[PDB]
């Protein structure tokens, strides 16, 4: 399968996708010079079909261009970049209360607020990689401050109560690049926690199953939304759980873990008619009630994609080779727009296009720049030591 | 053409699927015997995948149960069946601030409540229909108290301030079941001020569209959620006032307008590459974000089939003919269970079934019961004044 020129290959290919025609796609023509932060709502030309900012989008876009400062190319349109949504954030993306809306207009008036920290946790990594790109104490003392208090909402996030896999999920992710930019005493201890969490209660061996919520016991709720699987969102824990291994010294037990996450998804998740990673399945093979259920949305496979490719180098299983051949081909030709660069959205089942758009109130440049970026840098890393 | 002896075979097949498919296919069965209301999410062969009761839906049934006791046959079985409905929504489908549940356990126990009121509106109907049927007069005095509560919620309420169609339009549907089954003196003049905003706010006919949405001032919102259209759910509007049209005397300027927005909405709704209503459109025709806006779904072919073939026997414009065949046909070759009985929910775009289930959170008895129900009783009176 995968040779190390092919994996040279493979490098330069994520590289030269996420630089020169990712990035260029979003970037600098959507940073929003009037009032601030990014005008990302764009057709499959780039042309707009909204002026609204989405709050998480804002410090997703704010991150990503302090992380391609950090770890790519010191450029200063990058650093500007990241500094127009950091300011946008805290202009006009926080309530009297403290807590963040989660959608406001292109003028920073707010149209949504939720009472979810999800909008918290992305300006935890947006400030924290910007305080290291920037020096900037504010931005790293902001990012220590709102790591604290979604740690408490955490802790503590209707006679059917359930637990959603995306709360460690999220916050291990918050708590790697927390550590991985700026560093935080609370990092390391927190991540095992959330581990500790993702295992005990979501991972169900003998099912073959990862879990998207679950009874506070840890049983399986059987109702439809309760046995609604996510395959994407639970591979994008597994690799946040390799990526975790990794810097514990590639200590198996992790390593075990993210991997049959993997397998158990993998084997839930991929479409053998039509190929492509399912949004939603059901835990007992029951109908699927949400509508886009069988669609194909870009962010599945970008996890799917970082994930196989990071079981490979860490183990060596050809049988990630292989599937990540299958995602990768399925959702470059799918997805990407060679035409006008980066990737349509929203498949059907299929494989035909739904609709052109290429950001909306949940996408933007986030889950592709990630993947790419991440890949190039972790195949840099792998042929350095091969 | 639509002929006399066409419409009399039409009418005999909507009686037909009525009673030995459709009904059938839910009761008696669906009658909970141990906690009351009904039983509803269904799979495909009947098979329940959840005992959940949604709220809207116990209204619904018990609806249209007692409706069909009051204008088809006085089944012991169907009067009983609502009363059950009826008492489970008394019981535990209340909360302790007087406003209604959407979603509750088998037994009674809330799992959701929403901001909506579209809860009590079904238990009007329900309440007004079961008050016919049994003479029983707290079930009327029940419609009237709660109809006078969603008149006060209608009246009685971001910076984008926006009002939504759906609640004139529902609001004009409960006022009407009201009056044609126990009366109320506030009906036809409350129907008048939805009439009213529906025309004044949410039709353009410059642009030929109905809205779902609009800002306080009837202006189009340029925005995702603003320019979204519902053809199916405007047409479902465009037959109500039809039908209001009819009740006061072929009223032509009620015909006019119901005519226009089902012209309207056809012609942006109706998919000539695959046929079939498309669930969203696009004011402007950008690309439309809500991710099932292309698939076919079972009620907007529900709506649409009463709203064509009521404007057909109103006004006898053969375009009307053509129109209700067209959806008629697409709809029972689609979406009709013939193996099973009943209809399938939810459909790609290109008509292939995207699962298999046949009541769950929001289908159940009603949609396409109704359809079938009010289109062989209008072609019955239709045909009995030829
Ligand atoms: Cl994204
Ligand atoms: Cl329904």
């Amino acid at each position: 399968e995968y040779t190390l020129e092919k994996l040279k290959d493979l490098q330069g290919f994520y590289q030269k996708q996420l630089l020169d025609d990712t990035v260029p796609f979003w970037f600098p023509r959507s940073i929003d010079r009037e009032f601030g932060g990014y005008l990302l709502m764009r057709d499959q030309d780039g042309s707009l079909i909204d002026d609204d900012k989405a709050v998480w989008i804002q410090g997703r876009a704010a991150w990503l261009l302090s992380t391609l400062y950090n770890t790519v190319e010191q450029k200063q349109e990058w650093l500007d970049g990241a500094k127009s949504g950091i300011d946008f954030l805290n202009r006009h993306c926080f309530d009297t209360d403290g807590q963040m809306f989660f959608h406001v207009t292109r003028d920073g008036q707010p149209i949504r607020k939720r009472r979810y920290y999800f909008s918290e946790t992305f300006a935890v990594i947006a400030n924290a990689a910007y305080a290291k790109a920037s020096g900037d104490e504010a931005a790293a003392k902001q990012a220590r401050y709102l790591f604290g208090k979604c740690i408490e909402y955490s802790t503590n996030p209707g006679t059917r109560p359930a637990k959603g896999i995306g709360v460690p999920m999220i916050m291990m992710n918050t708590a790697q690049q927390l550590r991985e930019t700026i560093g935080d005493p609370r990092c390391d201890e927190w991540i095992d926690k959330w581990i500790n969490e993702i295992e005990t209660y979501f991972v169900k061996d003998d099912i073959r199953c990862v879990m998207e919520q679950v009874a506070p016991d840890g049983s399986i709720i059987d109702h439809i939304d309760g046995r609604t699987l996510n395959p994407g969102h639970a591979i994008e824990g597994a690799w946040f759980i390799l990526h975790e291994a990794k810097y514990r010294n590639n200590d198996p037990r992790l390593i075990k873990l993210g991997c049959k996450m993997l397998d158990y998804m993998w084997d839930r998740g991929w479409d053998k008619e039509h190929g492509g990673i399912l949004y939603f399945r059901d835990v007992y093979n029951k109908p699927v009630q949400e509508y886009w259920q069988d669609m194909k949305f870009w962010w599945p496979h970008n996890e799917v994609i970082i994930a196989t490719l990071l079981a490979y180098t860490i183990t060596g299983e050809e049988k990630y080779a292989q599937w990540h051949k299958l995602v990768h081909e399925y959702a470059y030709q799918h997805f990407h727009d060679a035409a006008n660069g980066e990737w349509f959205g929203y498949l059907h089942k299929d494989g035909t296009l739904a609709q052109t758009a290429k950001g909306n109130l949940f996408k933007g440049p986030f889950h592709l720049p990630r993947q790419e970026w991440y890949c190039m840098t972790l195949l840099n890393e792998y042929l350095q030591q091969s």
